[PDB]
This record gives structure tokens, C-alpha cells and sequence, in this order.
């Protein structure tokens, strides 16, 4: 139950700092309407311990939605900033590399023998991008109608590369060249049509059935702290030490604490 | 290079999970003094790899020695729990079965013709127990002077089980009776004098010239996870998915990775 627990824990940190500047700045990052910013600041006074009623009627409806949207949207911007580092890349790429292996051999090409991929690796099996509605079907379509050009592009690139000839150090190079090509297929698929599939993923993560992962938590908390990299250098807006606990275990002193119960139950814990 | 690589892999796993108690439990299994537990604790911070200086002045001296010791003592513990299952049994028994063929021939007994053993079988020729200092010498002595009693014991058991006359099924039954006797010889020789030769193997495994086998790897990892069978039921203390890569190849998601380069060089791999 991540965004709820994040929200609750974020309210304890605000009421604890008693600063309208940090409070207002973070309200801004969540883009909250001033009507809602009033309901929350009422809670920031009267310190003791938030009621079940303050949570169900004030914190959950306002900061639940807003933190999920901030996590969603900030997933997108991290991807655009440096896409090969993101989980979404390597998850989607693992699928693109598996579809192309199947479509390459269907197209009677020797390039299939360069992909070792069974689409069963547990690191990728449950990636949320695979549950985006219609996405994988559009991925199959994309892999089919793009495979002739891919083979073309591999042939082109291979012939430029020729120069010993180990007959196993020369399938190194087929593999690497093909991997770079497919890594570009992965990003292009997401960036097509002013980021149609990328926005499709954003909307999926704004859906309420989608469990926030520990992955999305870290995006959220970087968005909340406003962590950036800007020309002049990495700049922050707040430093908020966060600690995750796992099945009660514990790991500077932390200002926000969540307990992660085997990735099923999120609870926040007041420091 | 196994204990070093196991140790490195164990610190990546530790640092990654960030639980004081999982950490402290495993330090307990490794029986480390609080002095050394602290030098490691420093290393499990500022995770956002480890330097060669951290490895060779901190991780290797502390965990290298402790994991070897743990692997060794736990070799002994498994043997005592169920000795015929351990490879130490199967290797020592193959030697004992070969020495007894030689000694029974020397004592001009027809029993030597029931033993099928050239001592050449490669599965057993490289057995670490054979390299234990003095051990095979003590074994010959033991076999030479125990042989009259063994002939004695085979004759006794043979008389008792006589009940017919299949011949094709007479060498069978002599063979089996003798094999059981020799298997008891094998264990006795190790448990004699309060487990003197068994402890001599333990100390051999502790001497740092002894290359960690792949077999010893799995003992250590069962000890680290505190695997046991207890009467309430086989119960664990941790589950730590380990994976071995073999000459770079790959096999749920793994928390420790070692690469085993054809049993000459061990390296760990951050997941
Ligand atoms: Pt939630
Ligand atoms: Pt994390
Ligand atoms: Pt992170
Ligand atoms: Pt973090
Ligand atoms: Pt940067
Ligand atoms: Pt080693
Ligand atoms: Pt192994
Ligand atoms: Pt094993
Ligand atoms: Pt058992
Ligand atoms: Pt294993």
C-alpha cells in the first residue's frame, strides 16, 4: 500500500519540520490545488498520531492520488533524461530482444542464433510495462513489420565493420552490433508518435490497480526531493533521509520511515 | 579463488539487504569478534563496488578466513549427521575398498576377488581427503592390521545368512555382505580416537593451500543459511538464492553470483 504509506509518512515529516517553505515547495511539486493545500495544513497543526478519519478523508484522497501521479510522471522524465539506465528500458529491451529472436527465425535469418533469450528470466517476467494494456500486442506488430529493416541494418553495419577472423571473435561482433541495433529499437518503440507508448506507460502507472513498487518509491522520493542534474551539476531541493524497513527489520537519522512487508503491504512508521 | 569470491559476494548481498539482524545472525554463524564485525559494518555504508583496498585489507583477511573455517567445520557436521551421503564417505570408502583388496590378497584370502577397484576412477582420484597429511599412511596401517578381523567378520556373517545354491547369486551375496563391512570400516576409521582422522581432514580444509571445491561451496552456503534438519523438520535461517556462472554463462532472482572458471579461478559478480 505504497502511496498511502508514503503520504502518511510525508505528513509526519512536514508536521515535524513546521516550515511553510518546505511545505509549500513540496505542495508545488505535487501540483495541489490551494483548496486541498488547506485541508492538509489543518492537519499540520494540532500535533500530539493522525486519526483513521484524517487519513481516509484528507491524506489518502489528496496525497494518494498526487504522489502516484508524481511518481508516474517522474518515471517518464527520468527515462527521457537517460533511458538506458532505467528499469523500463532493460525490462522492455529484454522483451524486444525476445520478440526479435522469434521474428528473426520466423523470417529465416541466421541472426536468431545470436540471441540467448527465453523470456523467462525472473528479473523481467513481472515488469509492469508488460501489463500496460495492448502494449505487447503493438510490440509484436512493431517487431514483425520492422524485422526486414533490422536485418538490413545489421547487414549494413556488419559489412562496414569487417577488417585474424577467430570465427568466434567474429560472432562476438555480430552479437554486439545486433544488440546496439535492438537497444535502439527499444527506445524508438517508446518514443514513436510523440511518446505514445511512453505516455501509455505513464497512464498505466497512474491507474490505481497498479501496485507501487520499491522502484517507483525511489522515483517518487527523488521527485519529492527534486533531485536534478543541470548545466552550469547535480542539484537538490530538499534532503529527506528515507529508510525502508522490511518485515520489521531496520537498517544519518531518518525523517521518513516505511516498512515493506514482502512487497505486499506498505505501512509507514513515525520516527 | 572461492572463499575470497564468496566473501565479496556475501558483502554485496549484505549491503544490499540492509538488515542489522540478518547481518548479525550471519556474523554469528561466522563467529566473528566484534572488533572485526565493526570493520565490516563500515563497508556496508556509502553503497551508492568495493575497492581493492577494502577487499585485501578488510574483506579478504576477515571473511576469507572465517568462511573457510565455517566451510571446514560444517564439512565435519554434515558427515556426523549422515555420513554415507557425504562425498568424504564416498571418496574415503573407494580408497578403503581398494586398500582392502590389496591387503586381503596379501593375506591370501579369496575375498579379494569380490572387490572391483583399480583406484583409478577419476571421480575419486583427486579427493582432497587423500591429500590430508599422513592420512593414507594411517589408512594402510589400519587396513593391514584390521584385515584378519574383517575376514573373521565376513565368515561369521556369511555363515549366518546361508539359506538355494544359485551361484550366479552367491558372489552377489558375499559381495554385498563384504561391502557393508567395508563401509563400516570406512566410518570407524574416521570416528576413531574421538574423530582424530575426521578432525585431521577438518584441519586440512582449514589450511589455506587447500583450494575450495565447488562441493565445499554448497556446504558453506548451507551453513551460512543455517540449513538443518530438526525434530519438531528441515528448517532454515535464511534463504539466499545463490547462482554459479560457469565460464561466464548464466543459469528466482539471485542474491549472490559466483563465476567458476573451469575450477581454477573464482570471481564474484554483483547482481
Ligand atoms: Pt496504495
Ligand atoms: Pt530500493
Ligand atoms: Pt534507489
Ligand atoms: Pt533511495
Ligand atoms: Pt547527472
Ligand atoms: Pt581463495
Ligand atoms: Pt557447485
Ligand atoms: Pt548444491
Ligand atoms: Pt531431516
Ligand atoms: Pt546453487
Amino acid at each position: 500500500c505504497l502511496y498511502y504509506a508514503y503520504s502518511i509518512s510525508l505528513m509526519y515529516y512536514l508536521r515535524a519540520k513546521n516550515n511553510v517553505k518546505i511545505t509549500e515547495d513540496i505542495f508545488n511539486k505535487l501540483g495541489l490545488k490551494e483548496e486541498d493545500r488547506a485541508r492538509l495544513r489543518k492537519l499540520l497543526s494540532k500535533d500530539p498520531a493522525f486519526t483513521r478519519d484524517e487519513i481516509k478523508t484528507i491524506i489518502e484522497p489528496i496525497l494518494g492520488r498526487a504522489t502516484r501521479d508524481l511518481a508516474a510522471e517522474h518515471t517518464k522524465v527520468e527515462f527521457k533524461s537517460s533511458p538506458h539506465d532505467t528499469p523500463l528500458f532493460s525490462s522492455l529491451h529484454y522483451a524486444v530482444e525476445f520478440g526479435f529472436k522469434r521474428s528473426l527465425q520466423i523470417n529465416e535469418s541466421e541472426l536468431t542464433l545470436l540471441i540467448d533469450n527465453d523470456f523467462s528470466n525472473p528479473d523481467y517476467t513481472e515488469a509492469e510495462i508488460y501489463k500496460v494494456s495492448g502494449l505487447l500486442d503493438a510490440l509484436q506488430e512493431y517487431i514483425l513489420t520492422r524485422t526486414p529493416s533490422v536485418i538490413e541494418e545489421f547487414n549494413r553495419q556488419w559489412e562496414n565493420k569487417k577488417q585474424s577472423l577467430t570465427e568466434k571473435e567474429i560472432q562476438v561482433h555480430q552479437a554486439t552490433i545486433l544488440d546496439n541495433i535492438l537497444r535502439k529499437e527499444t527506445i524508438d518503440f517508446l518514443l514513436a508518435e510523440n511518446e505514445k507508448h511512453l505516455d501509455e506507460y505513464r497512464e498505466h502507472l497512474r491507474r490505481e490497480f497498479v501496485w507501487g513498487s520499491e522502484e517507483t518509491l525511489m522515483v517518487l522520493h527523488r521527485a519529492i526531493q527534486g533531485e536534478r542534474m543541470v548545466r552550469n551539476e547535480p542539484v537538490y531541493d530538499h534532503e529527506i533521509i528515507l529508510h525502508v524497513h522490511r518485515n520489521g527489520a531496520s537498517p544519518g537519522s531518518p525523517e521518513m520511515i516505511l516498512n515493506n512487508e514482502g512487497n505486499v503491504h506498505w505501512t509507514s512508521i513515525i520516527p
